[PDB]
């Protein structure tokens, strides 16, 4: 998550062990029943893309599910890049560079870039956008196992 430190900066804080353990538990106890979705949605409140990847990595033992998630994230990242391609050129003062799909998914963006987008005025809500992709994937998984 993102917190404001004593010196006034917006900085990363690790996911609460309780939040992460709750996610581990839902995946281990409920497999991919429908309740995995509202649980994911609740537990990822305020999550950066880095945080979301930390959560996704606990699903690594489930190969078919992970492959479906990866495929869905890839499709959504590709559609994002088609709709919102990065414009070549310099970044204006006070502004951020445009996020690509891989930036949203946290693979090519720094934690500071993620927080910069998420806390921008107005927000460039890369956490919410990545969440949407993951929930799309989770919906496909739930449907496959239903």
């Amino acid at each position: 998550p993102i917190v404001q430190n004593l010196q006034g900066q917006m900085v990363h804080q690790a996911i609460s062990p309780r939040t992460l353990n709750a996610w581990v538990k839902v995946v281990e106890e409920k497999a991919f029943s429908p309740e995995v979705i509202p649980m994911f949605s609740a537990l990822s409140e305020g999550a950066t893309p880095q945080d979301l990847n930390t959560m996704l990595n606990t699903v690594g033992g489930h190969q078919a599910a992970m492959q479906m998630l990866k495929e869905t994230i890839n499709e959504e990242a590709a559609e994002w890049d088609r709709l919102h391609p990065v414009h070549a050129g310099p970044i204006a003062p006070g502004q951020m560079r445009e996020p690509r799909g891989s930036d949203i998914a946290g693979t090519t963006s720094t934690l500071q870039e993620q927080i910069g987008w998420m806390t921008h005025n107005p927000p460039i809500p890369v956490g919410e956008i990545y969440k949407r992709w993951i929930i799309l994937g989770l919906n496909k998984i739930v449907r496959m196992y239903s």
